């Protein structure tokens, strides 16, 4: 199968009048369909339940964006039987056929871009450009993985020949597994975590994050339309842990793909290590469990370049990114000139309802707002509050961009992932000290360095122990294919998304010899 | 660096006068050294202890083959310290230097071939060809991995460019880990499990199986003379579960490479999924946990060629292989002609002191004899004993080649790994039933099919669910490079040894962007 070489889907900036016009319409149509009900998806049909989940607009939480069915253990078991039955024949599709199905999916997604972006603005409170980047990334995962999957096609493995024999080594998929997706990239990470495993012949039961069930149902409208056979992909919104614990601990669950908090990722990893009664394999678990990411700036840097990238990485999507700059480690001669520039920029940021395209929208939920307001209370005792520190006026969950300065490297707010628009500034002496501080957390996801000294950049390259490292640019927004995404230490298992290596995690190898 | 294309090390058949003479000279050298004491090897030096381990000759267990030091928690902690300090600089060797160290180690091992073979004969009871296959496989792992490592060298990852940026992805080693090696391939698997991780910049602490501590020590003599920096490889003989429990559970052990029984592998994988107090990473555990491997023969087969391969597969090294044919599944047309031919061939096998080059030597230890004889006792209750089934005379742990027939598919002897010279014969109507019966076990390591019907062979390639399938030939003897070796289901985690993909297990990836 021959297609164009992979390119990244361009990210809409809404500067042209046709873009704005297209978006204003998209938003109106999505707002005009608030209250829509989306059932479960199991074995190729939408299955409804007596209980229901409500999804609210974090910009105005009295508004229900939509409701979905709610999955129990029974629904999980049914889905799991539909996934297994599907697998018997889905593993047998020529790779070319599976990859064409992904390409159809991506073209359908692209045709529904504006509607998807609009649903993200309302359901999870992204501004226009964050919602566009999310959707572009989801399209990218499908286009990329459709292509990557063919590099594993029958028989892919390079092996040493032997006289008188044929030795053929090949990859087979694993079986039926479960995906537990995050609310902060509920189009992009939801999509890639499902479509990677499926591309190569696995089948998946997907559990969307509670805050993002409606946008997850819209991705399933795309799968259904694309024409995945019954039970290949299954959609099971539910509340709290019933559904995910049932599948994570289940003997017939083959693998688990998780993106989310460390707390859950640790329980998950430990549970996958156990042989459930009557289980007949060693479960694989791929977990990406967040970060406490830092940007180092030395006194050789472009300070206005730096201040810009820090504000973007600290405050893009209200700091709600596994990849957000939550730490600003400043060397002695960088401290004042960078800090004042970051403060002058950060004080100019608008906060408001996500539909208005503010610099920052709301945090995702009443839970997140409490969690973030509580960390800000803790930071008031650990560092010096110099910007924000407060909830803004409104019923939506608005939080001012917050800066702490003179933060001790070992403070809670310099160790623990806040996931909100909260930056900690840490003063250090020199660039060696900067690296020690950068490396001294339990995490290793993203990290950045602003500097013009080549020797400092190349030193960071070899010693700044993070999976995704960026020099002289923001540390968020890793592009599929360009920057393999995934971390070290308790940022997770280093399962590098948007890379060719990701798909190997979902395949096993068979070696077959025929002596003639 | 440029070396010859990989070839497998020829296995000595001892058909020439020079080779028989070279074997007798090496057997003589080895036994004159039975009085030797071998210390621990920690931080590039031999380190003795007060306690000692004794190694006995399974063919003459009143005869000691050597003694070693005995490590406990404290030498393990010391080796762990030494291994992490080594890693700090060993991770930074150019790959070409690390690969040349391996090639050097391989050349020492090839020059000491007969000595190691002779050590395997006296220490673990291998006949002369089994021993030579084992040493040749160790040399192959050092040669294969030295070359395979370089495919991973800086910057190996294929990524999509982006305008105005350099995007570089590359592999870095994990850290210090522990290898827990088996007694049945105490040169080959021992060497592979250590040098694979080490080739790519990991450091290793090796605990050999108690039954094979003397040949492990001699492999460390090689490591030492080749010049591995202090701390890179460490040798910790121990008794019982002290040393390996300590280290598998340790917060600062990065990965675990394990080959042994399912029982112990299940614990290790459960252990590895736990975050020890103050652990800052998700442990990687690689486990190969045995098999209950079957050869199917249908009525179109070459019946003499089948019976030859079955005997080799079932009785090679007394059946003490994860790859051993321990089930023989015969279709109705094939049952009589194949069973009689196997009985005729198995009845002319010799058993005796391994150094006489019998077809079978002893089982490895008193405890192995117990286990095997105990299964023979269960076997008598479950099917028909029709050859063997008994201990043979001599203090050596000699057991007769044993065959049970009319074994139900789900009988214990058809399900549990016995690891001794015991074959269970299963009668089935046709190939469809034959394949059901082959698949119906907890395991999925090796398998075999004898048949001239292409459709049955090509059906099996697709649906005989074992990681190493062999047609019209033996099912043991997987060659490094040729047949990537590792299993499905409870045969472990499909870590394919002697394969390019093996080294990827000991790496993580970093992605570094510079925006110019
Ligand atoms: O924010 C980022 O860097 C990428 C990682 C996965 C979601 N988007
Ligand atoms: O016997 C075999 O099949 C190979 C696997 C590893 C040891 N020798
Ligand atoms: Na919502
Ligand atoms: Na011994």
């Amino acid at each position: 199968m021959t297609v164009e070489p992979f390119r990244n889907e361009p990210i809409e900036t809404f500067q042209t009048e046709e873009a704005r016009r297209a978006m204003r319409e998209a938003l109106r149509r999505v707002r005009e369909e608030f209250g829509r009900h989306y059932p479960l998806y199991i074995g190729g049909e939408w299955v409804d339940t007596k209980e229901r989940m409500v999804s609210l607009n974090p910009s105005a939480p009295s508004e229900v964006v939509g409701t979905t069915a709610k999955a129990g253990k029974a629904e999980a078991e049914a889905a799991l039987e539909a996934a297994w039955k599907a697998f018997k024949t889905w593993k047998d599709w020529p790779q070319e056929d599976r990859s064409r199905l992904l390409l159809k999916a991506a073209a359908l997604m692209r045709r529904r871009k504006r509607e998807l972006e609009a649903t993200l603005v309302y359901e999870v409170g992204k501004n226009w450009v964050e919602a566009s980047a999310d959707v572009a990334e989801a399209i990218d995962f499908i286009e990329y993985y459709a292509r990557a999957a063919l590099r594993y096609r029958y028989p892919a493995v390079e092996v040493v020949p032997y006289p008188g024999e044929d030795n053929e080594s090949f990859y087979v998929p694993l079986g039926a597994g479960v995906v537990i997706a995050p609310w902060n990239f509920p189009v992009a990470i939801f999509t890639g975590m499902i479509v990677g495993p499926v591309a190569v012949g696995n089948t998946v039961i997907a559990k969307p994050a509670e805050d993002a069930v409606v946008v997850g149902a819209k991705v399933f409208e795309i799968f259904h339309e694309a024409g995945f056979p019954p039970g290949v992909v299954n959609f099971l919104p539910g509340v709290g842990e019933e559904v995910g614990a049932y599948l994570v601990e289940h003997p017939r669950i083959r693998f688990i793909n998780f993106t989310g908090s460390l707390e859950v990722g640790l329980k998950i990893y430990e549970a996958a290590g156990r042989l459930a009664p009557g289980q007949t394999w060693f479960k694989r678990a791929y977990v990406e469990t967040g970060g406490k990411d830092a940007i180092i700036v030395d006194e050789t840097a472009d300070f206005d370049l730096a201040a810009e990238g820090v504000v973007v990485s600290a405050y893009g999507f209200q700091g709600q990114k596994c990849s957000a700059a939550s730490r600003l480690i400043l060397t002695q001669g960088a401290y004042e000139p960078v800090l004042e520039r970051v403060l002058k920029r950060a004080e100019r940021l608008s906060v408001g309802p996500a539909e208005e395209n503010p610099d920052l929208g709301p945090v995702v939920s009443a839970e997140q707002e409490r969690k973030v307001l509580s960390y800000i209370e803790i930071g008031k005792n650990e560092g010096q509050l110099v910007l924000g520190g407060k909830r803004l006026e409104g019923e939506g969950y608005f939080i001012a961009p917050t800066v702490f300065t003179e933060v001790p490297p070992k403070a809670r707010i310099a160790q623990e992932e806040i996931f909100g628009p909260v930056l900690s500034v840490i003063r250090v002496k020199d660039f060696a000290e900067a690296l020690e501080v950068a490396n001294d957390t339990p995490y290793g996801l993203t990290g950045g360095v602003y500097s013009r000294k080549r020797e400092h950049l190349e030193w960071a390259r070899r010693e700044f122990h993070v999976g995704n490292l960026y020099f002289n640019r923001k540390i968020t927004g890793a592009l599929v294919g360009v920057q393999p995404f995934g971390g070290f230490k308790l940022s997770g298992t280093n399962a590098k998304t948007g890379a060719l290596d990701y798909l190997r995690l979902f395949l096993e190898m068979k070696a077959v010899a025929e002596r003639f």
